[PDB]
């Protein structure tokens, strides 16, 4: 009934990465939607949406988020995850960066990314909407096989979260003790991501490499009541995950790994999707092959340096594409 999106986008050149040529090792043509990576042989890729490096954080909000933000407001259950080797920008893509000596506010904070536009403009449009509504937030992380809640006020980041199977969605799961913040104007907005971006930084001192081998799941859930024409109350419930995937080069890959099994599975219309075999696929089992609108986002470098990697991305995200979900709204 509807195919995952898979959209691309390539970052500038960093400090590192030497440009030797006179001609782009990597091309990204939006208007043809084509990425073109020269391994004067050329892997030419067509995708539902490219962005080059000069693409800002508010073009790409606007181009991918916009419409799935409608999506979540007509009930849809929808998940936009981040693929792509560590240091070509899921993060930057899905969180954005603070820009320094608060020269701006963090509404027009142009390196801000998708999770703090997305929830102003919750508020922006839920309110002149008119629309009686409530919005909850939880910041979970994965590392290890090992479930992180950066929200929790109270807890040492040290205490981990168990998982079971949910007794009212076949395809979902419950994290017992997952704080969950109502959200009740967009001036509690950033004290939340604040508390989160903070605790995970304790979570960082101590595990190795945090940043680069967990994975980060966002999740927006905004219930919505509506009058009938015939006199009923109409509740919907719209679910937006925002999912920052550990770095696709990496127990500890565990999760990692069985995404691959699990898209190659789906992909192969092969019988058996391991979704059990990782915290990550019981927890996104719903995004792969179920009742959610995806999207991919996957992250690429320009840099013959990170070519290989570059490559195996692309393969990677463009089979997706051919993952089939059957969209379906929460009332
Ligand atoms: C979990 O989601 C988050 C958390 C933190 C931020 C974020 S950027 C977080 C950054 N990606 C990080 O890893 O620490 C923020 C930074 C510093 C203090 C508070 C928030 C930010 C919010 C709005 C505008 C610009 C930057 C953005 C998203
Ligand atoms: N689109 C972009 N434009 C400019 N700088 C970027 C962009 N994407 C990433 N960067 C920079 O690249 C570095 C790595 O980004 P990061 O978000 O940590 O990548 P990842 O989370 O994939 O490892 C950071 O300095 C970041 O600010
Ligand atoms: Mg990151
Ligand atoms: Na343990």
């Amino acid at each position: 009934m509807k195919n995952i999106q898979v959209v691309v986008r390539c970052r500038p050149f960093n400090l590192a990465e030497r440009k030797a040529s006179a001609h782009s090792i990597v091309e990204c043509d939006p208007v043809r939607k084509e990425v073109s990576v020269r391994t004067s042989s050329r892997k030419t890729y067509t995708f539902d949406m490219v962005f080059g490096a000069s693409t800002k954080q508010i073009d790409v909000y606007r181009s991918v988020v916009c419409p799935i933000l409608d999506e979540v407001i007509m009930g849809y259950n929808c998940t936009i995850f981040a693929y792509g080797q560590t240091g070509t920008g899921k993060t930057f893509t899905m969180e954005g960066e603070r820009s320094p000596n608060e020269e701006y506010t963090w509404e027009e904070d142009p390196l801000a990314g998708i999770i703090p536009r997305t929830l102003h403009q919750i508020f922006e449009k839920l309110t002149d909407n008119g629309t009686e509504f409530s919005v909850k937030v939880s910041l979970l992380e994965i590392y290890n096989e090992e479930l992180f809640d950066l929200l929790n006020p109270s807890s040492d980041v040290s205490e981990r979260l168990q998982m079971f199977d949910d007794p009212r969605n076949k395809r979902g799961v419950i994290i017992k003790g997952l704080e969950e913040i109502t959200v009740h104007n967009k001036d509690e907005v950033y004290q939340i991501l604040e508390k989160g971006a903070a605790k995970r930084t304790t979570a960082a001192t101590l595990m190795n490499a945090y940043s680069s081998r967990s994975h980060s799941v966002f999740s927006v859930t905004i219930h919505m009541k509506e009058t009938t024409i015939d006199g009923e109350e109409l509740v919907k419930i719209g679910k937006l995950n925002l999912v920052d995937l550990a770095g696709s080069e990496n127990n500890i890959n565990q999760s990692l790994l069985t995404l691959g099994r699990v898209i190659t599975a789906l992909v192969e219309r092969t019988p058996h999707v391991p979704y059990r075999e990782s915290k990550l696929t019981r927890i996104l089992q719903d995004s792969l092959g179920g009742r959610t609108r995806t999207s991919i986002i996957a992250t690429i470098s320009p840099a013959s340096l990170n070519l290989e990697e570059t490559l195996s991305t692309l393969e990677y995200a463009h089979r997706a594409k051919n993952i089939l979900n059957k969209p379906e709204v929460n009332q």
